[PDB]
């Protein structure tokens, strides 16, 4: 019939890409478990009502909905159907949706099971999610998320452990990284002290440009964004920050005299930073950055963002502390902190840096001389496989050139010739396709 | 708000179940690669048209459809909408569907890429699929399939290799199995010789009961199913089969004199069976079973079915040879053969036999005495993690009983006490919660 195609926004993964993806995931999994995080897997389907309202005022549009089986029009509100109100009909013809992130199903799991879990509860979750988001360059409608969360405590030792988790994970992947850290209460202190409430994004976006466009350029952008000169001048010290991150925090805390939330944010960040230095962490790799402002409506304490050093790439991870995991499900007092790894971007970074290990092909292809001789190849192949060596018999007694061409295209490093002579003599003849060298040895030497 | 729940037909997987599932998959993956099979992953979404018409006349109902994003009523056929013809509207409000099996996406991949692939092409695929199938006890709407296929050759050495693949895979899982084998041409020979065309299922279902209900009971069921006594008497020899499977095939081939398809089916099966014996395979573990009749409309040659010995369980795998992978996509001459592993049933069998290995918890929990002492625990924890040993600090300076209770509930085998004395003395005190024994050793002995 007609020629097929991929659904928009998806792709196939062949052997090399699968193996590199699994390498990343297996490295992260192993690191998670050294840190006491246990895996959790939730279903690809959640109830529509579990996911709706969870992703912002205008986020329900981004969720993939599953059409009801059977006659899905069998119960539609008659007004809505004739009105063709697609939005109101969605809940009427669909009661299931695909996983959009990992945190909402995790909150459901905890809301459903918290009575039986042991707290503090550490879980990691590595699963595909699905997003109907507008066509953005570089992103796909299906992609893996990789999360670690611990819930049930507000202790700042958890922050310290997660910092070490990031550094060890990316060390194992071979990716040098710098972790930016801020704290939401510091931004709230800024808002209160300089009067920039509801202007934190514009302020920090501009201050973030200080190295590139200079102080005059930064101030001109803040003015254009409506930041008052009173605030710009009150925060002038943020234009002259010292080497020591700890000195910069000490300066903020003094300015936050009388602004208790700001004092608290500084104190919490000073805890994490100073413990990290005691643990050998480099203060150029873990950095206080007051312009980090991810998730202003979600994080209540620490905020993290991870970037690979020396690569033009977006962030490869972030996270932070939040007030209550299970708030939206009516279960109180489950505070938590989470981090994420950006796997597709990590993959792109590792690709650029040459970090993927060096393939799935048999080590030994046996030429197929004919039915009589091929059974003796099968015997040797089973012995190789018992010892953990991959091998296979070319399946037809084709011309040798065709068998050579196949080993060439599959990059198999050795072609094995086990003809009547080698069989009668209990030898085997191995043609190394890397060196071009050939030799005939006993089958006992070959299997040693 | 309201308390959440799982979508119907799904479940959460916690740590132990995830680790056992991954154990099965990693064992199979490793075995696949010893046999020269490379992984393939296709998207969770396929175009609706890719999947429709592929799963039988009444199979489209079993596919999960994804509702179009946006105003999905924006283009509906006006007659169909007012008619509320749900079935005709499906293609109008949905153009995507979830993966239903692995073979159709594999055929799409090959149809799309065959010009660039090297044949014979070996792939394995281990991915979740989604089925709206009616509520059957023991099955879930989301579950993993595990397939291996090789395409591009009709060689019966491929059958032989797949038999060995099954045996090695299940040996590694620790599951003793018997593999039933038949061949579709043998059943066609039966149909032609005894005149039982369109009665093969009823015949074989009844003959399958021979051990339990006896020959008189089998014949009475065949009569009730409309099998003629002429056929029952022509096939009387199938009621008196000898020990040697090879003798039973030789008898069939003689009776198939003049029935060329039957001769061919016997010849093809005799090849696979006799090569397998030469390779050391036990003829009680690989068995010719003329009543095996999976996939009568799909398999053209060998048919396999795998059962665990000594466990009341359904089949844990099956497969066989088919005519042309890419037939439905308009690409000819890609013959192939495939096998499948039933992972949920394999899991149930391994559970019954006690085959899962013996858990994700830290080896060492450090008690938290307070902020001053806790940093020294963090230092030791990092050293343990560098050596590959899992550990963590209890995150709050709680009462010891609470920290003991946590290690108890998490089954952590060791609690570590690193108080002011052990710190000043460069010692560590380890409480083994398995033996109840406690001891204080140097930190040098501990880290050795």
């Amino acid at each position: 019939h007609m020629k097929p195609s991929l659904a928009k926004g998806t792709r196939d993964f062949t052997a090399q890409e699968v193996s590199r993806r699994k390498y990343i995931i297996n490295t992260l999994q192993k690191n998670f478990e050294l840190f006491g995080f246990q895996p959790l897997e939730t279903p690809s389907f959640e109830n529509l009502s579990t996911l709706t309202g969870k992703y912002g005022e205008e986020g329900d549009r981004l969720i993939f909905k599953i059409l009801n089986s059977g006659n899905y029009t069998d119960k539609v509100n008659e007004n809505d159907w004739q009105n063709k109100d697609a939005k109101k009909l969605t809940s009427q013809i669909s009661d299931k949706a695909l996983r959009y992130d990992l945190t909402v199903p995790f909150a459901r799991f905890v809301a459903m099971n918290h009575g039986q879990l042991t707290f503090p509860f550490k879980r990691y979750q590595i699963q595909p999610v699905w997003r109907a988001d507008r066509p953005q360059k570089g992103r796909f409608r299906e992609f893996y998320q990789c999360d670690a969360d611990v819930v049930g405590s507000e202790s700042l030792w958890q922050e310290v452990e997660l910092v070490q988790l990031y550094f060890k994970a990316f060390k194992e992947l071979g990716v040098p990284v710098a972790i930016q850290m801020n704290n939401r209460k510091i931004l709230s202190g800024l808002a209160e002290y300089a009067g920039i409430t509801e202007q934190l994004i514009d302020f920090t976006v501009a201050l973030d440009k200080l190295d590139k466009i200079g102080k005059d350029g930064v101030i001109k952008e803040m003015q254009e964004k409506g930041i008052s000169n009173e605030a710009i001048e009150k925060l002038d010290f943020l234009f002259h920050q010292k080497i020591n991150a700890l000195e910069n925090l000490q300066e903020l805390k003094t300015r936050f005299e009388g602004v208790e939330v700001g004092i608290q944010g500084v104190t919490e960040l000073e805890f994490v930073l100073s413990k990290a230095m005691e643990l050998g962490i480099d203060n150029q790799d873990l950095v206080f950055n007051i312009t980090l402002a991810r998730g202003l409506d979600y994080y209540t304490g620490a905020i993290f963002e991870v970037k690979a050093k020396g690569v033009e790439m977006g962030s490869i991870g972030g996270g932070g502390r939040y007030n209550n995991l299970t708030e939206v499900f009516g279960v109180k007092n489950i505070p938590g902190i989470g981090i994420s790894f950006g796997l597709d971007r990590t993959y792109l970074v590792m690709e650029e840096l040459g970090l993927f290990p060096e393939t799935v092909k048999v080590e030994y292809l046996f030429a197929n001389y004919g039915e009589e001789e091929a059974i003796e190849a099968m015997k040797l192949i089973a012995q190789l496989r018992e010892k953990g060596i991959s091998a296979e018999l070319y399946p037809e007694a084709a011309k040798l050139k065709k068998q050579f061409t196949y080993a060439e295209k599959k990059e198999i490093p050795n072609l094995v010739f086990l003809g009547k002579d080698e069989i009668e003599n209990a030898n085997v003849t191995i043609k190394n396709l890397t060196t071009g060298e050939q030799e005939t040895i006993t089958q006992s030497e070959f299997l040693k």
